[PDB]
């Protein structure tokens, strides 16, 4: 806090700043979707490859700026910690072989979420219900793990594509949980060899399904036992006073 | 408003009018479903091709009439703006090659919704919940867009049917969202070439699913935090008075 | 009402009666499931074919009896009107070619629902929510009908198995509504010929899905705006008195 | 209750005890997942086969101990009755041919549920909603049974894989209930021979679906008519006093 600090802070904290970024984002958003056509890249492919590190430099400056204005507060903000890591990726140079990072650059278009406050709101609402589910996700993951281990031991030797491995079996059990091809694609083939295999997967389909449904019912029915306490408290008070 | 205006207004606004239309609709409804059989069209196919522009002329008159009675109010009514556009299509002449318009004529059977007030009610109820979802639809569409761009770049070269293009990838990601063949039909083929592809689509299946469920829970649990404010307000008042 | 009438009424209305029937039902239930094995029918197949019209005669008597005791009240009771029609079928003689009626006999095992009061309760609960949905089922059926007509006209010539006919198209559109193979099995084949076919089925999948979800939300959120009126009425009263 | 009894009781009831078990569990959990790789078992396969009956003996002692401390109370506790039966299996010797029991040993990893109180909580919540559903599960199972019998009689001769048998038909009807391949995989093949087969499976798909949805709505809407009685009772009381 001083003369020079405050000068920057008023740039960074301005609405022009955030809108310039939001524009860059929507602009580089469109550019990244045009960068998708081989036709376009043969023609205008240099313009957008240059338009790209333009936005990357701007976003780096813009991040640098925000870290000066916000100090340690910046690395405790989940919203901006994101932009940090998402612009960080987009800075790793395109020449190192690893395809996964060149494509990671598109993750910068998620700044439109952190930048726009209406978007931040939804994400925070959606994220907010996760912490209560951690217990049930742990139970479910344990349940998957126990069953993935059993299926490997039961079906992996004859059915190695689907169950040869703790991971192949995790994958198949998830597919079964999504109910996708679970009978025609998986369990019926299984039963030509293991006639009682339906005794494994139907109860799995029952339990995994039952938990999913209850999880939702618990959310709804618990989210509104709370509104019914608040409201009686506000009703008990006006009948006393 | 005058002698001549009021004469028409009493025709248009009558219940005979709306019922005559509702009858024409249900009648041309049935005719359009009989127009479906080649057998029937070989025999009675002229009767119904003529019965058709009969209804079209009537409906045009009927629309003309309603515009005189209702003035500028007509082009601010969503319900009637529809019948306008839906009869407008049915007027474009059958001879111009474009198959899409000849079939559009069946959209006139949706006038049974605008005509019948019980139907209008449901549609308005269903439409009414959309405006609050616009934020989440925007988030989801952005999310699809970011992922459609990544998948094109990741899988389009080897898997051009499913991911060769921003649109092919949109399509596949929607199919994956519907969970249809997502593992047997898509992700398992993908993994013969891209062993880690499950790292893209499971989290996509998780996020897209999670949002869908939360959207519903939000509707229910928010639609009824409101009833719990109204009711305490009506309870706080009678304990004060 | 008299000496002779009352004698029968006390048989019919007894608990021994209903339990004898409930036993016959569970007994003929088991018999009808054993009648399923060719092995068993080669051995004991006469015992159960005779055990069958035994139960049929008993059930006819039992129905006759109940009609005397209950008079016109019997043909206004949905529960017993059922047993009437379900035993009526089981009386039509096995020799007339029509396979559909021989198998209809198994419908008598549904008397265990009408007989047992715990069962009647659920069915009445489940049936009870249907009447409010009649509007939306009508809207949906109209919507299917309009779209089934369009799809026949659009895809039936090249794709006659799936869309050759108003009924083939109804069937496919339902399958699409269940999301079953909708993309791999139907819409993707369609698009090799009709590249824009996704413009028909995605919006269909959107609308049909949207309505389904809203129907449920409406049930829940409306079933409990009522409990919130009852309860404020009971709360407003005790604050007045 | 005495000097010697109390000495053991203070071991068993200690937190060190339960944590030692919880550690053994998570340790043997990891071991059972490593026991999955043929690579690992070629190397360290003896260490973990020995680490296994180590844990089994400990768990037997640990169970013996708990039965002394808890007396008849132990065989009335569902939580510990489980560990009993789950360690009991793991004690049956690996040499008797029956593959099903060697794999059952993994069920011991479910002790992490009974051991950890956060886990016990969820399971008890989830289990708690089952008793009210027993009626509807009975109705559904009856409904399946009636339909499984009809389908065997209707489609089993031509379609023995799917409907040759009361059990094959149960299986298929469940698959149809999960909607998995129900049209492409089952009903469409059926209709090449039985053109009206859609008259069996669509109503089955309707009823079975309808019940599922209503079951959930009943849970939610009934779980919270109760909160609305409790809260008015607590509101009626403070307006009287
Ligand atoms: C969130 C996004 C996560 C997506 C990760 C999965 C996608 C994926 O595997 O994409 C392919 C890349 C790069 O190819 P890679 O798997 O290295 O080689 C494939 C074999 N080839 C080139 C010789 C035909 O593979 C990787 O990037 C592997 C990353 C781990
Ligand atoms: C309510 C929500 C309930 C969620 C319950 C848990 C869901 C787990 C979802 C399944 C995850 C999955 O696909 O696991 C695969 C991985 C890696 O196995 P891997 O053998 O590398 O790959 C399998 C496919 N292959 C052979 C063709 C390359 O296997 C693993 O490494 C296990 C990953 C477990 C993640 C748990 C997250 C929660
Ligand atoms: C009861 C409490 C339990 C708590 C502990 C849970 C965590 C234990 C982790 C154990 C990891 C075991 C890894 C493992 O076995 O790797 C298997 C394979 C590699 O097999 P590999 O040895 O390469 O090939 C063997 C030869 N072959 C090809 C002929 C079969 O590679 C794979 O399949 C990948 C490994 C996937 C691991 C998934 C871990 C899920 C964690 C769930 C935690 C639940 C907590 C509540
Ligand atoms: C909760 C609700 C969440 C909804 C999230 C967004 C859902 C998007 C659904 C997917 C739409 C879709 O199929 O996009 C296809 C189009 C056109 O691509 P196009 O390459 O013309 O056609 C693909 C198929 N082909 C090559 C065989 C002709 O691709 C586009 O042009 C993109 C259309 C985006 C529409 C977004 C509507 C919301
Ligand atoms: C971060 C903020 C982002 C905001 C901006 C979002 C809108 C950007 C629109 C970009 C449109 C890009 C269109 C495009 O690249 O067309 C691709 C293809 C035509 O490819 P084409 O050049 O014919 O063929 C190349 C050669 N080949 C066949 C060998 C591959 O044709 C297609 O694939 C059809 C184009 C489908 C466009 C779908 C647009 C979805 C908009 C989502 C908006 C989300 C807002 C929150
Ligand atoms: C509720 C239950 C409704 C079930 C109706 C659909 C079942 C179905 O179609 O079952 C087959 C029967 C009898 O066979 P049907 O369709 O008369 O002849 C098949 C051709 N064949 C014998 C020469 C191979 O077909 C019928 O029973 C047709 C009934 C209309
Ligand atoms: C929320 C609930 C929304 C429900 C909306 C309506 C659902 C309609 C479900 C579809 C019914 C269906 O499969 O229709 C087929 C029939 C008969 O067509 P048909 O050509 O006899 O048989 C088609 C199959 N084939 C050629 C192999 C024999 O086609 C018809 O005859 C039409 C039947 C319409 C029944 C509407 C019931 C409501
Ligand atoms: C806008 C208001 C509308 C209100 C009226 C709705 C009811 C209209 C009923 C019209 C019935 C039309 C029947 C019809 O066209 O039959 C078509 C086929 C028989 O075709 P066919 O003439 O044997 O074969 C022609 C030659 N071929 C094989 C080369 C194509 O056979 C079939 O496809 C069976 C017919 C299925 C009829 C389904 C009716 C659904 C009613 C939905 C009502 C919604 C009300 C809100
Ligand atoms: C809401 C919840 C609604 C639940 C309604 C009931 C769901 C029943 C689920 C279907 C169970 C199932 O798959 O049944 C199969 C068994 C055994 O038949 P089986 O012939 O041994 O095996 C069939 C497969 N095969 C020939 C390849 C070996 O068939 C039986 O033995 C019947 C088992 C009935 C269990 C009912 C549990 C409730
Ligand atoms: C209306 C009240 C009803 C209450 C009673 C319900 C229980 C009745 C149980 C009847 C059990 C019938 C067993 C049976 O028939 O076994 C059939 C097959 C064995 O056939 P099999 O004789 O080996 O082979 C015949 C020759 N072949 C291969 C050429 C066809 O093997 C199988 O398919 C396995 C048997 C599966 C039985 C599933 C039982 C479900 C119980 C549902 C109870 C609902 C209660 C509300
Ligand atoms: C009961 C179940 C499962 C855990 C269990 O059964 N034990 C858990 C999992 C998700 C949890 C809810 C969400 O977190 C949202 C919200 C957060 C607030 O902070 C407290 C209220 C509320 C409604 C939570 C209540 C409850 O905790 C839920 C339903
Ligand atoms: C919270 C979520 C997602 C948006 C977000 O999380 N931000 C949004 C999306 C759909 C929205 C509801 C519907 O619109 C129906 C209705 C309209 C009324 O006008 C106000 C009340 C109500 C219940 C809305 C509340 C809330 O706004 C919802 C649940
Ligand atoms: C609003 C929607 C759709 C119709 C529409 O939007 N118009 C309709 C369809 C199903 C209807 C409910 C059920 O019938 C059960 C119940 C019957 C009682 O009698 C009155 C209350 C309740 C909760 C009904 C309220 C409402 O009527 C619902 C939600
Ligand atoms: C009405 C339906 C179906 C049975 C039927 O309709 N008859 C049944 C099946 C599941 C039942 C609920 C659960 O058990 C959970 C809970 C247990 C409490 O103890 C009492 C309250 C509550 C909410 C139950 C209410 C009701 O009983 C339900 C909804």
């Amino acid at each position: 806090g001083s003369h020079m600090y405050l000068r920057i802070t008023n740039i960074v904290e301005s609405s022009f700043f955030t809108k310039f970024i939001i524009y860059l984002i929507v602009l580089n958003g469109i550019t990244m979707g045009l960068e998708t056509s081989k036709t376009f890249m043969q023609s205008f492919g240099v313009y957008t490859t240059l338009f790209n590190q333009i936005v990357i430099t701007i976003f780096t400056i813009e991040i640098i700026l925000r870290i000066y204005v916000h100090r340690i507060s910046f690395f405790k903000d989940p919203w901006s910690l994101f932009d940090f890591f998402v612009v960080a990726i987009s800075l790793v140079p395109t020449s190192s072989g690893f395809e996964i990072l060149r494509v990671s650059r598109v993750l910068r278009l998620f700044r439109l979420v952190t930048a726009v406050p209406q978007m931040r709101k939804i994400v925070s609402a959606l994220i907010s219900v996760i912490p209560g589910m951690l217990s049930v996700i742990a139970l479910m993951t344990l349940f998957f793990y126990i069953f993935a281990i059993m299926a490997t031991q039961l079906f992996g030797e004859r059915f190695p594509e689907w169950f040869g491995t703790l991971g192949e079996s995790f994958y198949t059990l998830f597919q079964v949980m999504t109910l996708e091809s679970w009978s025609m694609g998986i369990v019926r083939p299984l039963m030509e060899v293991y006639p009682y295999a339906w005794v494994f997967f139907i109860p799995f389909i029952f339990v995994v399904t039952f938990v999913m449904i209850n999880l939702v019912v618990a959310i709804i029915v618990d989210a509104m036992a709370i509104l019914n306490q608040k409201e009686e408290q506000h009703i008990i008070d006006e009948v006393q006073s």
